[PDB]
């Protein structure tokens, strides 16, 4: 499948070259997969999700995302327009409030709702969770995420936006999760990008357009917007049975772009996610 003027990140993640626009993929689109997005909700309702995705999950009065960043996340994920797994099946999980923020106690019981939740899905080609938060390092953050990952469930974090070594911030420091930084549409290091020995992959994460509350669409810049589409990615390749959730992460790194990106400090993966699909 080809779509004509994409946004740049899923043109990138096709693709052996910076500064393209179409977006190939195969057309089976991560159907029969899941993709948890565990943030602040999902504005199910928006056309770009097609019934396709619900709220499961909230600890707070109401699931409605107030904020529109998890929807913005979700629709890197899964969208018909802005995803990079067209057909997944997405569930919202809001851990954060429609502020963006959320105590840690809250953020670790969403991802052990998570791991039991999924028995109550069904997502025979398999289960993704994507994390686009964070914060100081924390063990019990950490061994949240790596319970998550045990579970079956392919994890991806965000790497964070300090421009620093992400070893200090969690749940990204977790070695057993999928940690992802962040890119510009010429092929540098996102210039807030964390980075560091705990990164895994680097994805789309400058200028990155999306959908947004009110039915509505808004570009945005993090390793917020990275993470989904890795994520989108992982749910994608699990669909055609190249990947499973306890190797995707080692699987996209296999397959990714190696050494294009600039500005990569040293002792950081070189590492630039793209799906190896050839029309
Ligand atoms: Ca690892």
């Amino acid at each position: 499948a080809a779509q004509t003027n994409a946004p740049w990140g899923l043109a990138r993640i096709s693709s052996t070259s910076p500064g393209t626009s179409t977006y190939y993929y195969d057309e089976s689109a991560g159907q029969g997969s899941c993709v948890y997005v565990i943030d602040t909700g999902i504005e199910a309702s928006h056309p770009e999700f097609e019934g396709r995705a619900q709220m499961v999950k909230t600890y707070y009065y109401s699931s409605r995302d107030g904020n529109g960043h998890g929807t913005h996340c979700a629709g890197t994920v899964g969208s018909r327009t802005y995803g990079v797994a067209k057909k997944t099946q997405l569930f919202g999980v809001k851990v954060l409030d429609d502020n963006g923020s959320g105590q840690y106690s809250t953020i670790i019981a969403g991802m052990d709702f998570v791991a039991s939740d999924k028995n109550n899905r069904n997502c025979p080609k398999g289960v993704v969770a994507s994390l686009s938060l964070g914060g100081g390092y924390s063990s019990s953050v950490n061994s949240a995420a790596a319970r998550l990952q045990s579970s079956g469930v392919m994890v991806a974090v965000a790497a964070g936006n300090n421009n620093a070594d992400a070893r200090n911030y969690s749940p990204a420091s977790e070695p057993s999760v999928c940690t992802v930084g962040a890119s510009d549409r010429y092929d540098r290091r996102s210039s807030f990008s964390n980075y560091g020995s705990v990164l895994d992959i680097f994805g789309p994460g400058t200028s990155i357009l999306s959908t947004w509350i009110g039915g509505s669409t808004r570009s945005i810049s993090g390793t917020s917007m990275a993470t989904p589409h890795v994520a989108g990615l992982a749910a994608y390749l699990m669909t055609l049975g190249k990947t499973t959730a306890a190797s995707a992460c080692r699987y996209i790194a296999d397959t990714a772009n190696k050494g294009d990106l600039s500005n990569i400090p040293f002792g950081t993966v070189n590492l630039l996610a793209y799906n190896n699909y050839q029309a």
